[PDB]
């Protein structure tokens, strides 16, 4: 029978959970019943033992159990997340719009900065989008527009007590993990950016447990997105299996930047930097936006085949590059836009 | 400047604390200014890193300077402590209640420090049962230093600023750095102890605090894992004074002490304890009395490093003949009679 002492005291012994201790522990934190206390006992401990992809699972898995779905029949098959977890302008915004311009449906979620998790709801508010809306209205975006986006809070209501407490002590823990693996729309592909190294492994077994067709990425500078300035380490999940590669921006054609030139700063300088990557400015912050881009439509790619890995990057490259400079990034940000200016009437 | 993302992030990146963090920390805590999640990660986080003894020195220096005192002059300058820190989940309240009252009847002044802990994990529960007075103020406390030659400090009278962290503690049950605090922080601040540890390598932080402190002390650690010194195999011994450490490896049967089980040495709850008390009190002899004599025998010992003529073995050959003697000779149990008489008439 599942208590915090049975499983604190596992954890700091540094033991692999029992099957369902993880999960018990998520739905007491999930309907209330976890004291702050044990909540963020739980979430120290979990990170310094150091979580397996299956407690991972667990922890997402029940998560998932207790968050609003989109509409049935309202998600495309082939929808992908474009996004990063925890940690400078936000590249995976630009690459979310890039990506859906390139005629690859796009489901984001998050929260607004700095709170749980993953977010970039400030910058896509400071471009007149529309975060906050229910499932029939993502789902809506999503069929009209190309792209939704899934405004945490809203699709997970129940989270609001771990949230709290990820708050008050303000370390990041394995609850860092959960953004990518609890999107409600529950697409299939992604390009997933993680900060912590060690961590995106893990992160990448549970994508490959749920048969998704996914790139992990970590930057070789400590960025939790594909990277100009150096190398990154890429988890190529598919057919249930990952693999680690190395993989270097050079064997494209890309200049070495500097972290300087991708620096950021609030919503509306943000802002201004999308409007001008969408608006063709060309430089390393377009050259960062199309790289992630591509690698979210080879992640695509990876649904249906495996076509073989440079060719995909070559078209995935082209895709990205060419649906900003058609004008199409451009104008699918005014369509979603559009579409949030039209729902008040 | 310091802050819980600071000192937290730190611990979990599994680095060793800057001097003056753990400090910090603690106040924060003893000043009703950490949040109870805030309290538990910093308690997992310093559990988990495995602490330094500077970093449990602070914590318990923290904690002491928040501590109700003992009226001026009213500690004998030789006390003694004798407790464990508890195992998991199993202890030896009743060898270290037992031992108490031995060392105190052998004519050592003893000053104990402690909780209830609810069932069987408890202590001033034992004392209790026994029908001593637990809840006794600085001033009374003191008294019955000088009049029984024993006394017991109640935690939660001594330390009031300790109650966030308790009912932290409370909440997530796991053991954590915290549990290293009792011996550390009793607040007659007694130089010399025979001090048990569950766990070796928490029992050489905790001998490395005692170090700091002039303390004449043995930290103990049965190698069995018993939080006391064992009579079913060896245990390690971290023997502390003058500031520094000599660690041994001690076996009882060069005393002429019987192999014991480990299915034989409780404790239980504080009834069970109570009656275990009674019985090796009156004479009833076999391996918890054998454990009670060498555990009060090593306190004796940690009281003659204090006025340190006597060198190891004959120390040892000292105690044994004076914890043995004070059980056989009635004076354990008339001093027990005696603690029980000073608390009905106050
Ligand atoms: N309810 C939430 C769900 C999330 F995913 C993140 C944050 C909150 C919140 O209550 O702030
Ligand atoms: N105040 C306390 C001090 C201790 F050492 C242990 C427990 C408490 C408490 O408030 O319960």
């Amino acid at each position: 029978v599942p208590s915090w002492p049975q499983i604190l005291g596992r954890l700091t012994d540094n033991r692999d959970l029992a099957r369902g201790q993880a999960a018990w522990a998520m739905d007491q934190i999930m309907t209330g019943n976890a004291r702050p206390a044990q909540i963020a006992a739980f979430a120290v401990a979990m990170t310094m033992k150091a979580p397996t992809a299956d407690e991972v699972g667990e922890l997402a898995g029940v998560m998932l159990s207790h968050a609003h779905p989109l509409p049935a029949d309202t998600v495309p098959d082939d929808a992908v997340d474009v996004v990063g977890t925890g940690g400078t302008v936000n590249l995976s915004t630009m690459a979310a719009i890039v990506v859906a311009a390139a005629g690859v449906p796009v489901v984001k979620h998050g929260n607004r900065a700095a709170s749980s998790l993953s977010g970039g709801a400030d910058t896509l508010e400071a471009l007149g989008v529309r975060i906050d809306l229910g499932p029939d209205l993502v789902a809506r975006s999503l069929a009209e527009v190309g792209i939704g986006f899934c405004f945490a809070p809203r699709f997970h209501p129940s989270y609001r007590h771990a949230a709290a407490v990820r708050r008050e002590i303000g370390v990041p823990t394995v609850f860092n993990l959960l953004g990518p693996l609890t999107n409600p729309a529950r697409p299939r592909a992604g390009l997933i950016g993680c900060a912590f190294a060690d961590l995106a492994e893990v992160m990448a077994g549970v994508f490959a447990a749920r048969r998704s067709s996914v790139l992990v990425v970590h930057g070789d500078d400590g960025l939790d997105e594909l990277t100009t300035t150096t190398t990154s380490t890429i988890w190529r999940v598919a057919a249930g299996s990952v693999d680690k590669l190395t993989f270097d921006p050079a064997g494209f054609g890309f200049a070495r930047a500097q972290l300087d030139q991708l620096a950021g700063g609030d919503a509306q300088a943000n802002a201004a930097a999308v409007r001008a990557v969408l608006g063709g400015a060309r430089g390393p912050v377009r050259d960062a936006v199309v790289l992630n881009a591509a690698g979210a439509i080879v992640a695509h790619a990876g649904l249906s085949s495996r076509a073989e890995w440079l060719p995909a990057w070559e078209e995935g490259l082209r895709r990205a590059s060419a649906a900003i400079d058609t004008g199409a990034a451009e104008q699918l940000l005014a369509r979603w836009v559009r579409f949030g200016r039209q729902i008040l009437a």
